DNA sequence: ACTACGTAGT
DNA sequence: ACTACGTAGT
């Protein structure tokens, strides 16, 4: 479990499978969009996220990404998302200011996008009355650009 | 889709993931235990099976393997297995006498076991009143032995 | 749409 | 036990 850059993995590197992300220490979960670990202390912090067509993420070709919290049956019946696990880790990552690897799903299937910081999160009341989290992430300046 | 030996894959070769079986043309399905294809004609025939702790397969260290049909919620509520798809392909493979690759799940995760022929199948009435298929497969003589 | 002898992590 | 922004094939 490593925070920040992973040796031998360059911005722009592409992968066919989630399991390659795991083999290379980029992103461990087989399906989950958020990976996290405990820091110096009991607190969870996020290490990497995957945005691949789930959940109405907002990805333009700018430095800012809006990333939807996991769960609540968003993207069984609708229910409130919960500030635990990966959602809570992303939140905590706001205070820690730790880098977070971002992998983006591409319609060969995944690209490493570089490091981002989580700048804030908020709650939204979906079209169903249920809570959804949104995390605003900003790419750290100085990284190679990606074409899209 | 190839019947029989796959170039560069030796009896005794091991693999961590089902997806490596697929990449190498050993076994295509991501989860399904039976892979099949159409032959000269409209008929399905089996090309490979995976025995990995599902379904009460009978695997001793002999040349004969008893392989359970798929479905029926065996290994939702219990229901009759059906002679279609992979089950039907294995059955048809009795008449075709075509080789069938056998991969065995090992408690790094999978081993290629060599080629077998399907010699017969039968039906069994499980402890639930529902039908289950059993296929008897016999390893073709002349192949390297595996330790167990 | 839907079946599937998958997987990792907590 | 249970969650999960997986997958391939038909």
């Amino acid at each position: 479990q490593i925070i920040g850059t992973v040796p031998g993995v360059e911005v722009g590197d592409e992968f066919q499978y989630r399991m390659e992300l795991n083999l290379l220490g980029i992103h461990r979960p087989s399906q989950s969009g958020i990976d996290y670990m405990k820091d110096d202390g009991g607190e969870l912090v996020a290490t990497s996220i995957v945005s691949s067509g789930g959940y109405n993420d907002v990805l333009d070709n700018s430095d800012v990404l809006i990333y939807t919290g996991q769960g609540g049956n968003v993207g069984e019946p609708p229910k409130d998302q919960q500030l635990v696990t990966g959602n809570l880790a992303l939140k905590n990552s706001i205070n820690k200011k730790n880098p977070v690897r971002v992998i983006r799903g591409i319609k060969k299937n995944y690209v490493y996008d570089g490091l981002y910081l989580v700048e804030e999160y908020w709650e939204e009341t979906g079209s169903h009355g249920k809570l959804v989290f949104k995390f605003k992430l900003r790419r750290i300046p100085g990284q190679p650009e990606l074409p899209w």
